[PDB]
């Protein structure tokens, strides 16, 4: 089962990082690293968010962002261990996360949680994501979400960053976006389509809907479920 490769330790996943200031995109990078990444302003590939002065004109908003970049310190660490994606806030910025669509909706609801500092925290589980992907290939479910959204606030917990969302960073494990695209562009015909897993030393593979689905089924056995 070629998909089982996603889980083997050492297989580095590719992550697309996109940051937004005032809901406006100001940076994007696609990193691949064994110790994961670190959003900055210790292990992990450092991803440096840009100074607002290079894209904003509002004095008030720029100041806020300069404060966020100032509390990041060690930064927001995100890495993979097994079937889980883990996050840990090493700096002083209160940072919250949520798993959502490619675009985070304004939706009067709070974040899935706050990223812990003293110990790592589970932010994404491949298991339930893959079962959903299966029920989606059958046409009895909705496409599973895979976009990680991190809202970064100041050190002083009075700004309620999740409300204005002035500093947002979207992290997308490219293998997952590719797996959903394969599912959709798979029920279109009955032949072969090529899917790029976007992991280290992997050759893109062409499978038919049937083969792909069979592998997704066996893939579930390679993960833990409570």
């Amino acid at each position: 089962n070629p998909l089982k490769r996603l889980l083997v330790p050492g297989e580095e996943w590719e992550f697309e990082v996109t940051a937004f200031y005032r809901g406006r995109q100001v940076f994007q990078q696609t990193i691949s690293c064994p110790e994961g990444l670190r959003l900055v302003g210790l292990p992990g590939w450092p991803v440096t968010l840009p100074d607002p002065g290079m894209s904003l004109t509002d004095r008030g908003v720029m100041s806020y962002v300069r404060h966020v970049l100032s509390c990041l310190g060690g930064g927001l660490a995100l890495w993979r261990a097994g079937q889980w994606l883990w996050a840990q806030r090493l700096g002083h910025c209160h940072t919250y996360w949520a798993v959502s669509e490619e675009l985070l909706p304004n939706s009067g609801h709070g974040p899935d949680g706050e990223v812990p500092k003293d110990k790592e925290g589970g932010v994404f589980d491949l298991g339930p994501f893959i079962v959903d992907l299966i029920t989606f290939t059958e046409g009895s479910g909705r496409s599973p979400r895979y976009a990680l959204w991190f809202c970064v606030g100041e050190s002083w917990p009075q700004d309620q960053p999740w409300t204005k969302r002035l500093v947002m960073v979207k992290v997308v494990p490219t293998c997952l976006r590719a797996l959903v695209e394969m599912a959709r562009v798979g029920g279109a015909s009955s032949l072969e389509n090529t899917v790029d897993l976007h992991i280290s030393n992997s050759h893109p593979l062409s499978l038919t809907s049937d083969q792909y689905k069979a592998y997704l089924q066996d893939l579930v056995e390679g993960m833990d479920f409570q």
